[PDB]
């Protein structure tokens, strides 16, 4: 039993809720919140800009030190950093950004990072400003992630389409 509330159960391990991941993060204090990161961990907009704003820019400060030490992530890769006031940990995962021409097949590799964590609050990778089809992203998620994933979908309209079209 865990503290996630109001989710629709899609599969044995995937749940989905129309929710603001920031607000859901502040209420649940999940062990892991996933950020829709880029390789530079520049949290300027979309989910990343919202999560970082909610941390009063502490996420960005920590991220800049991480990059200065380690260099950029790979597309499809991830790193674990602090969750600040939102979660114990933030798993920064880089899905491909279609608006940069990145290979959508790397989306499966991106979701594989989730399997290193028993339970996660997460957005749909490569959705929103990353330019992929959220329905495809949901399919890859369900077919790749084996751990327990609670997907927060900000847009109510999108959410209802994802539910209604789910196979
Ligand atoms: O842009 C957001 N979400 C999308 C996104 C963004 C970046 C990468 C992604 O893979 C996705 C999936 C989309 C979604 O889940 O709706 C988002 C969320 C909460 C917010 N609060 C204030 N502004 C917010 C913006």
């Amino acid at each position: 039993v865990n503290s996630f509330s109001g989710y629709l159960k899609l599969t044995d391990n995937v749940y989905i809720k129309n929710a603001d991941i920031v607000e859901e993060a502040k209420k649940v204090k999940p062990t892991v919140v996933v950020n829709a990161a880029n390789v530079y961990l520049k949290h300027g907009g979309g989910v990343a800009g919202a999560l970082n704003k909610a941390t009063n820019n502490a996420m960005q400060v920590e991220s800049d030190d991480y990059i200065a030490t380690n260099g950029p992530l790979k597309v499809g890769g991830s790193c674990v950093l602090s969750g600040h006031n939102l979660a114990k940990h933030c798993l920064h995962v880089v899905g491909p950004n279609v608006n940069k021409g990145e290979d959508i097949q790397l989306l499966k590799s991106a979701y594989e990072n989730f399997n290193q964590h028993e339970v996660l609050l997460a957005p749909l990778l490569s959705a929103g400003i990353f330019g992929a089809d959220p329905i495809h992203s949901l399919r890859v998620c369900v077919d790749t992630v084996r751990t327990n994933v609670y997907l927060a979908v900000f847009d109510k309209n999108l959410y209802d389409k994802l539910v209604s079209s789910f196979l």
